[PDB]
């Protein structure tokens, strides 16, 4: 049993909720949140710029030290640091960028990093203003992550057509 509350249950398990992740990592202050982070950890915008700038921009510092000793992230990969007043652990994720022209098979590997986690808070990978199609996404996550998944989804229009066009 754990504290996540309103979800659909899409799969053994997959879960799906329309929600704010700032908001619902506020509230469950899970073991892991999930950030749909870039390679270099630029915190700008889409999910990433609201989960740094409810960390007081904290994310962004620990993540400028994390990058000055170990070089960009690869594409499909991911790292571990600080969930600061979120979570525990935030689990920096990197989706492909549809809008750089990144290849979108590599967002299977991307999910893969979900696999090392029992637990996790999540956003749709690669969705939003990495330009991929969010049922596509939802699919792969669906078909690749074997750990137990709580998705945020913070357009409640989306959220609905992801529900009925689920099979
Ligand atoms: C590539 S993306 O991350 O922007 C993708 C696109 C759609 C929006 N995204 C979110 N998904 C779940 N919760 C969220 N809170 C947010 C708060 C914001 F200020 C912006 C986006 C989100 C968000 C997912």
């Amino acid at each position: 049993v754990n504290s996540f509350s309103g979800y659909l249950k899409l799969t053994d398990n997959v879960y799906i909720k329309n929600a704010d992740i700032v908001e619902e990592a506020k509230k469950v202050k899970p073991t892991v949140v999930v950030n749909a982070a870039n390679v270099y950890l630029k915190h700008g915008g889409g999910v990433a710029g609201a989960l740094n700038k409810a960390t007081n921009n904290a994310m962004q510092v620990e993540s400028d030290d994390y990058i000055a000793t170990n070089g960009p992230l690869k594409v499909g990969g991911s790292c571990v640091l600080s969930g600061h007043n979120l979570a525990k652990h935030c689990l920096h994720v990197v989706g492909p960028n549809v809008n750089k022209g990144e290849d979108i098979q590599l967002l299977k590997s991307a999910y893969e990093n979900f696999n090392q986690h029992e637990v996790l808070l999540a956003p749709l990978l690669s969705a939003g203003i990495f330009g991929a199609d969010p049922i596509h996404s939802l699919r792969v996550c669906v078909d690749t992550v074997r750990t137990n998944v709580y998705l945020a989804v913070f357009d409640k229009n989306l959220y609905d057509k992801l529900v009925s066009s689920f099979l």
